[PDB]
């Protein structure tokens, strides 16, 4: 396409991505090569859009090559390394060259880059019988200094490395860290950068978007390299991290494509917080009747007796939290087979505003797309405005239902009709 | 002493150091073993004490040890050093080494600490037919960014490397980086710390105190290693800095007793401008009255006549500046051998409050030292506190020469009386 | 000792006070002299170690001499002074020379000072029957007002008086106003500047340091002066401020030593909050249980079947919180009379940082102490700088009690060893 | 008239007065009585306006009456007061008394006020033979830490106290004292508080407004206590301040009158800088020329031959700084013997905007005064508007004398035609 249908497309991601906190877990493999320097141009970038950055970077991959080369073996527990005093020393090596390195690719293509003493760490300790030595964890991060920089518009850059009261230096784990340090930062994105295009499905496939869940479910029967990326990337969203993304660093642009395009190569976990959605029962019937009324009694909804609610209760769905009920939301079906009714949607103006709405409107979607309904109407008075909003076009009274443009004309409401058409 | 004693005794240095921003130059060799935990301390302290610190490292005696032991020899011209890409490569790492060292030592003994990416470098060139390589020099300074940090009280640690437009990464001389960032900050003071006890005279002494004159004599005889000190240190102090100080900072607490003791070991070159003052001779004296009159007009000076001035030109020495005469002031002698005066001490109103009093003050002690002079008085109606200010103790009339006890009593002045001794 | 010596010894002290507020109650005897001097002296450094400064100060020691002298008796009720119009005239009288000696003698020997209409007063009223009549208490403090002039680096300068909205002025007790000031800065210090040494114990000694309610037992066998310190100070503590405490302000330097060395002449009074800790018994259990299990699932305590706990119990220390269990901690012993253990320490996620974990620690130090246990070990596997950090050294396994070292080489987890000696 | 007719009219002065600063220089009587209530409270209404105050006050009357009172004799040189030891003793007391009651009389009718150590003091030595002791001048005025507190909101308070290098404090002349503060300040106004309605002319009556030069004339032939007034007034106006007014402090109201109202009881001093403004003669042409030749050039001036200029010359008046040419103007006479016109008005682009058109306007406006003139008109086709803004109103061609009018159907230019009345 034209350069201006590209700046477009992505204008609505920079409008997003802008003043929100993004950090960035590397794979120290990307920070030697032509690799390096594109990265930098487009963290150069990201800095000029707008968007807080905080760069992690790890080092696993040189140490356990300068080890095996250098003769000795390097050695694994519960995914953490053993780092000796020795591989301790040269991973202060290795951050010396790789972050001046970045400093020169960022110079050559203005953007102001600080480190500081934000992290402090304790030592690992023992696992499964084995001291890991100066395998350290994040005991402490200086979350305000860290903010203070964000706030000045400079880039972060960290080593794996973190310090202890003793005065000793502790080697870092670059995935655990940089889930650590996100979740202080309460973070909007956490992105993983890594030698891989994503987490793959069983079928080979590349999951382009998954939940917390999902992606949990793929650790099982999944690479050891991936389990710990994904327990770490569950771990921050936990935390409080809105989105976790793995990309692969190698591939040219990756970083830019996804986030500014709409479907954006890697993959993406997120975490829908529970909320509990079932089909309704005699028993919820006063409580339904306790939200409802004082809606009826606006106009806002059509009335509904007991007796209509004790017999139509199949239709209803209820949103509850602590068995309180929170919202409510109908399925009407007609003598077309294509169409279903939302009907009866409310929440309590105390849970309002939290995205309920949003959850029965789905979960009724699901409703109607299990019995082949594909186009699904909306009828309301003060309220077409939210479904408009939502995959909803006005429609006409024409375009109902027989049923349903029948007590349209009765009604005498004359309130505003929705449709929105459900797909296979 | 007591502690009591120390910190009262500190406390004026105290005053003097706080807010004010201090630049260090630290030889590498300092930054290796319990001399670097020491050194953390100290600099923990200053923090604490207020003071704004820059942090610069040296590492030609790395590198040159690096060589030397790895089978290469080391070459410099001009003072400056050759560094290839492979000691600009093991530069980086022993970059990483020591700031993460510094950084633990710091921990072992809260204090915040910054790196950026500061300094912007081109290279040296060619010097004398050499190529130097990877030697650069800086270019840009970010002043801006610099400023910021140190407002937030925030230590900035530097490496002795710049970077290029080009995402080239030189190797900065320390010593002539410390002081050409210290020079952009305006520092007011400029440390460096060596291995060595200070700048020694021809005699083999410690010269405590110099002027950038008496260093600048002293550079000719001396080894080329302070002689690059002290021409760093010179152009420091034209540039701006206040004062630049060398220590020896393998002995213990230097640091500490060069900033808060009124001797301090070690030594301190600092530039006092350059101000003509000579012996006035007959053309003078046009200039010399339109000072005065004025003076003597509002009854601050007592009168002397045109024909007074011409035979007592001698006793007056005049500042100047471009042909411009902006003070003059007049040393009486007498029957006691003992005795002098410094009397018509003006300056004009225009030129007032640079220092020029002092100078002129100061001039007239030599003069009088010169011949024998010890005890030094000054008389005034309302200017007695500038005199309590800068040696003198307020006196009484029968204290004076008899001759000025004399006109004291006719005058009908009343004016105060203070004394001053001078030493051999 | 040296000078370096003194300042290295004092920086720790430097680093806990900067950017902490303190505020200082004068006995006005001490504004009268070459005393007054010497405090403007040390207050002045405080100042430029960056200590956040209010000053108030007494007047009732001069009073009741103005008073006795011209003929009049004073007269206290409840501890309170009886101040009539004529005395609060002279006690603003006062005030505006002590303000202005001060200033002179801070000028003596640049700093900052601030005063302000900060106080508003209401009168005491009648006390067993008496009018108090211009006696006043601070019925509010413009605590904004204060700590922007702190937050500017300000001495904030405040005599014994305080206004009313009906434009009368009261006459303060400065002893308890500090305490006020104190609590509504929330100030980490209040210290009382006294002519007295301290707070003596009942054998004559110097009380060096006591808790608020070792110190309220000595106040009712105590002159009725200390006692309004006493519960001035008790009542401090349990309003916010961190430490209070009672110096002889004509002890040259005594603030300076109090502040800045370890031991410090003068008496310090802090308020351990109460927490609960006590032998378990067999209730505990399912508690205890529920705490150490998740715990002993990760691997981090050995596990302990109900039946061990059963009959282990008395070696059990739990900490509670409204019957809520909140932590717990066992001491085990040996066949070597001299040995411990620190065993099975655990504090519930949700309590944990608060300082439970210290208190159960040294509850079972107590404990451990008690019965002439002097070697204390501690072993774990992930947690061994918290030991390190609060009195240990690691320690080798051929060191261990032998059951233990037997336990050790079964257990297969290397576990850290770590001792701890308990005195006398 | 009604509240509401009084709000609108002091509605401009409130826009003005709004964010400028107020030094007031206060008579210590003022601060005793009724007379120190009714003065708060106009204070505290103007903090409410939004007007940035300074407060100073005297002490030379109490003194002066507990001295004689007491025995003793007061004695004063060049218009300035012996303070001895106990003088200053009792200054400092006097100064804790009026500080305190101000503060109550400000509670008693929120308002935020403050006092420092803002004033450093040297004393001002010895006078025609006398020791003046504890007389001291203002050597150095805080203005940092001042405008720090007005930028607050903060109401000053100063006593006539400052302090000494050498910690000795000593009393100020409030006069002298209040006018160095308003010029370090910069303040847009000085407000001395007598107990005087004001400055008299010789007639007896009060002079409402004067000119730095007018009042400096009325100074010889009157009282000495007025004398030294007036030189602080107009020391103050050639340092920066705007404007400085004299009033009478026990006038009930007077200060929200004079800032206020239009007529405002009591005198005002304010210096218009020299611009020498003089009637051409023939050398100024070529100069006038140059300068409207560009404007006449645009079309903005009618053209005018260097003949016409030559005989012409006498209506023309020229604006000069440094023998330089920067302004023009010409009155035009006619048939018509109360009409007058304003022609070839041009000061220079690079000196405009500086007042300097006023000024002409104004000059020519005295000429054309002097010789009958009433009526005074203006025509110009792009700058009517500017004399719209200066006290004119439009009028129609046929309201011009016959031979402007007749000049005006020619031209043919159609420029706007506004006139102004001249009184008596
Ligand atoms: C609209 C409801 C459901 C949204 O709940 P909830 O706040 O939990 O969802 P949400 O967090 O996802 O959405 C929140 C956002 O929506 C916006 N919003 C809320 N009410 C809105 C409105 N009336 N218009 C536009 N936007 C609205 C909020 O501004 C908020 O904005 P934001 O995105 O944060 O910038 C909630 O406000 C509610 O219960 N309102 C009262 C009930 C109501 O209006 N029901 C009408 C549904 S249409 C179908 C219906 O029930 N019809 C009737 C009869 C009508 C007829 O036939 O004539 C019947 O079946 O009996
Ligand atoms: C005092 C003079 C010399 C200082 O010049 P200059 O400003 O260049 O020196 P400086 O920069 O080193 O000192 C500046 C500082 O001194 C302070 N200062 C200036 N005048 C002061 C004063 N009268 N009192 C206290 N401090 C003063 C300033 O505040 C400034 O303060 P800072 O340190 O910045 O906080 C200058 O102000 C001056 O020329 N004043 C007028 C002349 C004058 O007062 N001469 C008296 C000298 S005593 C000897 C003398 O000439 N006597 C008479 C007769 C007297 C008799 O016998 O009765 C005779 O021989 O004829
Ligand atoms: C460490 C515990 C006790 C501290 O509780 P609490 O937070 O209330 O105390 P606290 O407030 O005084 O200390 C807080 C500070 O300590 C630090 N901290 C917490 N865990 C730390 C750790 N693992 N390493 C270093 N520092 C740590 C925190 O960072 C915090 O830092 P701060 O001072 O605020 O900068 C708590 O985190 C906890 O219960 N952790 C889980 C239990 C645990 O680790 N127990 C091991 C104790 S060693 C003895 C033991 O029970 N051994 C086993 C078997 C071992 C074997 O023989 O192999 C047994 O007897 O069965
Ligand atoms: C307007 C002049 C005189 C003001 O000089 P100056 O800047 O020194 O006076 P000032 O500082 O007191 O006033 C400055 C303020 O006036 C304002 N101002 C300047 N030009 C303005 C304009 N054309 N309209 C409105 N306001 C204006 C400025 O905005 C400034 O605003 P501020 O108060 O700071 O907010 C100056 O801009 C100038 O020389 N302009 C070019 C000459 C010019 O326009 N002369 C016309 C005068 S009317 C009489 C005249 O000479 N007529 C012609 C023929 C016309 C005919 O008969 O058709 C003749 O006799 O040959």
């Amino acid at each position: 396409d034209s350069f201006v249908a590209h700046f477009r497309e992505a204008a609505p991601y920079i409008r997003q991505m802008r003043g929100t906190t993004l950090v960035a877990g590397i794979d120290g493999r990307l920070l030697e090569g032509g690799t390096l320097n594109k990265l930098a141009a487009d963290i150069g970038l990201l800095s000029q859009l707008g968007i807080r950055l905080v760069l992690i970077h790890g080092a696993y991959h040189f140490l356990d090559r300068l080890a095996a080369a250098q003769g000795r073996t390097p050695h694994y527990c519960r995914g953490l390394r053993v780092t000796d005093e020795t591989s301790l020393g040269q991973a202060q090596q290795f951050a010396g060259t790789v972050r001046s390195r970045f400093e020169a690719a960022l110079c050559g293509s203005s953007v102001p880059l600080v480190s500081g003493n934000f992290l402090t760490a304790r030592p690992i300790g023992v696992i499964d019988g084995t001291d890991m030595e100066y395998a350290g964890v994040i005991r402490k991060t200086d979350t305000a200094a860290l903010r203070f920089q964000l706030d000045a518009g400079n880039i972060v850059w960290m080593p794996p490395l973190g310090h202890s009261y003793g005065g000793k230096t502790f080697n870092l784990d670059m995935v655990q860290a940089a889930a650590s340090v996100a979740v202080s930062l309460q973070a909007e994105k956490l992105v993983y950068l890594t030698l891989s295009d994503g987490i793959s499905r069983p079928d080979g496939t590349l999951a382009e978007t998954l939940s917390a869940q999902e992606a949990q479910s793929l650790a099982e029967h999944a690479a050891s390299e991936t389990r710990r990326l994904i327990s770490s990337a569950v771990a921050a969203l936990e935390g409080g991290v809105h989105r976790v993304q793995i990309l692969n660093g190698a591939a040219d642009g990756s970083l830019l494509q996804e986030l500014f395009t709409r479907n954006g190569i890697g993959t993406s976990i997120a975490k829908e917080a529970f909320v509990s959605i079932r089909q309704a029962h005699s028993g919820d019937i006063p409580h339904i009747a306790a939200l409802i009324r004082p809606l009826e009694e606006q106009g806002i909804l059509l009335h509904r007796s007991r007796e209509y609610l004790e017999n139509h209760i199949s239709e209803f769905s209820i949103l509850e939290h602590d068995g309180n009920l929170y919202g409510c939301a109908a399925l009407k079906t007609f003598a077309e087979a294509d169409c279903g009714e939302i009907a009866c949607l409310a929440v309590s103006p105390q849970a309002q505003d939290g995205g309920y709405g949003e959850r029965l409107l789905a979960h009724i979607i699901d409703k109607a797309r299990g019995i082949g309904i594909s186009r699904l109407f909306a009828l309301s008075t003060n309220t077409g405005e939210w479904f408009a909003e939502r995959g909803f076009q006005t429609a006409s009274e024409d375009e109902l239902p027989e049923t349903r443009r029948k007590d349209y004309r009765s009604n005498g409401r004359n309130s505003h009709i929705l449709v929105r058409r459900l797909h296979r």
